[PDB]
């Protein structure tokens, strides 16, 4: 990963006074980082976005060269407290380095979620180490929460934070408004074909020539080589997918993660083109009107409209507040002119219609478009605001140890009635369920991502698997090599499931699968949790409270591993509980000593998880 020159250099050069790096993964800060870049502009200032991943914060210090100077940061929280991959030489910089930031001023806003225990570790550790270091803290930290509204969150401090900016350095609010595009439309008419991007993610052609090694900038087409309904009802539908990764030299362990980069809904996308009255077909490019950026296109590039709608695009997401702002101006009915401007408010009745209407309604941009018939934006400023389509990630469900050339994929289809009166539908489930094992193939463009989630090394030690759901996910592979270790001699420790469904003939996943690991012994104990073959609900904490007695017998003697995966704004969260009070009553011990305990546990290896909402 070679750096960038000295981010100060640059600013310098482009005469830029305000930098904002941008901790994520999916994005969101990478949005947030862009806003605040442009915001600067506004206020007599000019700012810039950047990846810390390119640079040597290092030169932090370097930073009070320039007049009115002061950096920000956008970071988002992931794993135990661990910063975006992106973020990370930044962290273990952080953490070693003893220089000083005198003269430094900064911002930091941090996205975060309620539901995890170390909620914006990151955000508040960069505020709180830039001060130890020097740097003089020029606003509050923001502390944005997800599993509440993190737009919001972010609009409330954006709005607050501009005008301190403006006060500590004496700086005008200079009129505001009036659009400026960040990228400048080229439409190809010669283009020859064999240049054009048809939806690869890097290099031009990468989809057709596969060439490792592989990963998130670089995946790897996997032939889908078995795709069935593992729900026996019919309630939902649940899939098993098995990829085939041969040569493609991807290593993976269970307990890992795949991710896909799916393709959006082909009506949905003639449509939008559709009702904007323009040619989808069209080939272009949207080169920033920086010349000095070094993101040149706002996606691959050439290509055209419904390439870029169908796989570079997110269509189906809610828009943000600017998104909205931005189109406020191509509504030619006032009303409506008015409503799209007012989404990004701050508070007032505009908020709330940006909450209810589309957040809670769930209305993506089409719907919008059809609610609002008098937005008829041009087509190729509309790309340049919709955000970037993510690869979704998936618990690997085999086992490589079995399984090393094929990744197998349980998941459950999305699809749901929306307030905003239509029905809304997975983009990844949706895609993947219309793989047919049968170009010809059915290939799915993905890659892995290692984990923290493991089994044990040693292999008699008692392991203890929580998964209702969806969450057995990879857990499946789990049981796979603890059944193959015992096939290979080794000798193996308890092994026991956790698992929670509907009805043992609606959603019992891998109901045969699981009654074979068992049968031959591979699983020490089976207790499932079926929550509604009875009027009241029968979760998997029921059980675990059951077996009090034995699991504590392994987790204190028999040094057992916890494992939880699934749902983690409850099932997590009750199950955590339970482990409270199993330890509490056969410590013995208060809650506070046992809560402990547990947390210990958790830190010391022992409690993995590995939940989201
Ligand atoms: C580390 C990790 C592991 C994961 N492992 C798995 C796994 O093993 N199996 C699996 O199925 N998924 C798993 N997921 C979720 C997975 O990545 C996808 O989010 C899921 O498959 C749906 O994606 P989609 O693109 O089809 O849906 P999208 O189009 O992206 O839509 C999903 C979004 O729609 C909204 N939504 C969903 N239902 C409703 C509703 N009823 N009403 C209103 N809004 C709703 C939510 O905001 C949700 O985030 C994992 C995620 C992470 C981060
Ligand atoms: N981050 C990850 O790795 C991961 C993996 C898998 C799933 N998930 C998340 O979990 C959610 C749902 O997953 P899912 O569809 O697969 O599960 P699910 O089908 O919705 O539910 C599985 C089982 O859990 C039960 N349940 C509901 N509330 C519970 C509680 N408080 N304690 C214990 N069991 C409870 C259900 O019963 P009832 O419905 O009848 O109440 C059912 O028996 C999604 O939001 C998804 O994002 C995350
Ligand atoms: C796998 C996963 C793990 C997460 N872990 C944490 C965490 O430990 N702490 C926290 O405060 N938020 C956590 N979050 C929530 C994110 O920080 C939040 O969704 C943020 O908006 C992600 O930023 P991004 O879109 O910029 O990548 C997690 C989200 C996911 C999907």
């Amino acid at each position: 990963p070679v750096k960038e020159s000295s981010f100060v250099e640059k600013m310098k050069k482009t005469g830029r006074n305000i930098i904002v790096f941008y901790g994520s993964q999916t994005g969101t800060a990478e949005e947030f980082a862009n806003r605040l870049s442009k915001d600067a502009h506004r206020y007599g200032m000019r700012g810039m976005s950047a990846d810390p991943e390119e640079y040597d914060l290092a030169d932090l210090s370097s930073l009070p060269e320039i007049d009115k100077s002061l950096v920000v940061f956008c970071m988002a929280t992931y794993g135990e407290g661990d910063p975006t991959d992106n973020a990370q030489d930044f962290y273990d910089w952080l953490q070693e380095t003893d220089v000083d930031l005198t003269g430094v001023k900064f911002a930091v806003f941090g996205l975060g979620n309620k539901t995890y225990e170390h909620f914006n570790a990151m955000g508040k550790y960069v505020d709180q180490r830039l001060e130890q270091l020097g740097a003089q803290r020029i606003f509050e930290l923001g502390l944005g929460d997800d599993d509440g509204n993190l737009e919001e969150d972010f609009i409330t401090w954006r709005e607050q934070f501009w005008p301190a900016v403006c006060e500590f350095f004496g700086v005008e609010a200079t009129g505001e408004e009036s659009s400026i595009r960040q990228y400048e439309l080229v439409v190809h008419e010669d283009m020859d074909v064999a240049k054009v991007y048809t939806g690869e993610m890097g290099r031009l052609k990468s989809y057709e020539n596969q060439k490792p090694p592989f990963d998130a900038k670089n995946p790897f087409l996997a032939a889908v080589t078995a795709n069935r309904k593992l729900n026996q009802g019919t309630e939902r539908h649940l899939m098993h997918l098995e990829l085939d990764i041969s040569d493609s030299k991807i290593r993976y362990e269970s307990g890992d993660h795949v991710a896909v980069y799916p393709a959006n809904d082909s009506a949905l996308v003639n449509q939008i083109g559709e009702i904007l009255g323009a040619d989808l077909d069209v080939i272009m490019s949207l080169n920033n009107l920086d010349e000095e950026s070094n993101k040149k296109h706002p996606f691959p590039c050439p290509t055209t409209y419904r390439t870029a709608l169908t796989y570079y695009l997110d269509i189906t997401n809610p828009p943000r507040t600017n998104v909205l702002y931005e189109l406020a101006q191509y509504a030619s009915e006032p009303s409506e002119q008015e409503h799209l401007h007012k989404m990004a408010s701050s508070s007032g009745e505009g908020k709330e219609l940006y909450l209810s209407w589309v957040v809670e309604a769930r209305r993506h941009i089409l719907a919008i478009l059809q609610d609002y018939p008098s937005l008829r934006p041009p087509i190729d400023h509309l790309c340049e605001l919709l955000p970037r389509l993510q690869a979704r990630y998936y618990s690997i469900a085999s086992s490589s140890k079995v399984h090393p050339n094929s990744v197998h994929i349980c998941a459950v289809a999305v699809e749901y009635e929306a307030k905003s009166g239509r029905v809304n539908k997975g983009v990844a489930t949706s895609w993947l369920r219309a793989k047919e094992p049968a170009g010809g193939r059915a290939l799915v463009p993905m890659f892995v991502r290692k984990s923290q989630f493991r089994l044990p090394f040693k292999s008699t030690t008692p392991v203890i698997m929580v998964g209702p759901g969806t969450g057995i996910a990879p857990f499946m592979g789990f049981i796979q090599e603890r059944a193959w270790l015992r096939e290979q001699g080794k000798e193996v420790g308890e092994t026991l499931l956790y698992y929670g469904c509907r009805r043992s003939d609606e959603d019992y996943l891998y109901r045969e699968e699981l009654a074979r690991f068992h049968k031959d012994g591979a699983l020490t104990q089976l207790n499932v949790a079926f929550s509604r073959e009875q009027a009241h609900k029968v979760y998997v904490q029921h059980l675990l409270k059951r077996d009090r007695e034995h699991l504590w017998k392994l987790i204190h003697e028999g040094g057992a591993h916890i494992y939880v995966c699934g749902d983690a704004r409850n099932m997590a969260k009750d199950v955590q509980n339970t482990f409270y009070d199993i330890v509490a009553e056969f410590g013995p011990m208060e809650h506070t000593q046992a809560v402990d305990y547990v947390k210990k546990l958790m830190t010391k290896g022992r409690y993995s998880l590995d939940v989201g909402s």
